[PDB]
């Protein structure tokens, strides 16, 4: 019974995989919605900001690999909180969205299967742009095609698949939507009589 609308549930992303190696992008967009086509580590990062899908925020706490001086404990005390799963999706690369189920799975179903998964398709801006090209250029180019992605996501079956360059936005409210409704899950008591 979570209270009326709105309220900040705080969602901790915990991005997984890389795809194509452009998800930077994404968690730029995801907070400043300007990828590092204006963007680079110049500054302290890691922080979760507060977005809205018709009115609502949500947090977003972005956690990738670690990388900390300080050294954390194997095990966080974030337990008690969000910690959803960005499956980081490649439509910018040769099936590289695949690679993501051969260790990506393993570390957030396998690991935390509760619900949160969102399959999401990374450096879409570059899908149509060379960018991604020396990524792989395996292909001279190669996009994740309507029987690829699905493909894989049949195999997870996520939380929901979808594309959206960081910067781009084709799905982002939607990816953020979601990794959010995958985060901050709603109560069901709705009405019907449609």
């Amino acid at each position: 019974g979570s209270k009326i609308i709105s309220a900040m549930q705080t969602i901790k992303c915990v991005v997984v995989g890389d795809g194509a190696v452009g998800k930077t992008c994404l968690l730029i967009s995801y907070t400043t919605n300007k990828f590092p086509s204006e963007y680079v580590p110049t500054v302290f990062d890691n922080y979760a900001v507060t977005v809205m899908i018709g009115g609502e925020p949500y947090t977003l706490g972005l956690f990738d690999t670690a990388g900390q001086e300080d050294y954390d404990r194997l095990r966080p005390l974030s337990y008690p909180q969000t910690d959803v799963f960005l499956v980081c999706f490649s439509v910018v690369s040769p099936s590289s969205f695949e690679n993501v189920k051969e260790k990506w799975v393993p570390e957030i179903t396998h690991h935390c299967p509760k619900t949160p998964f969102l399959l999401v398709g990374t450096q879409i801006d570059l899908r149509d742009d060379p960018s991604t090209i020396e990524k792989l250029a395996k292909n001279k180019q190669k996009p994740i095609t309507p029987e690829t992605a699905e493909k894989l996501a049949r195999d997870l079956k996520a939380v929901k698949y979808v594309e959206c360059s960081a910067l781009t936005q084709k799905g982002l409210k939607n990816v953020f939507d979601e990794a959010i409704l995958a985060a901050l899950e709603p109560p069901e008591p709705k009405k019907s009589r449609r």
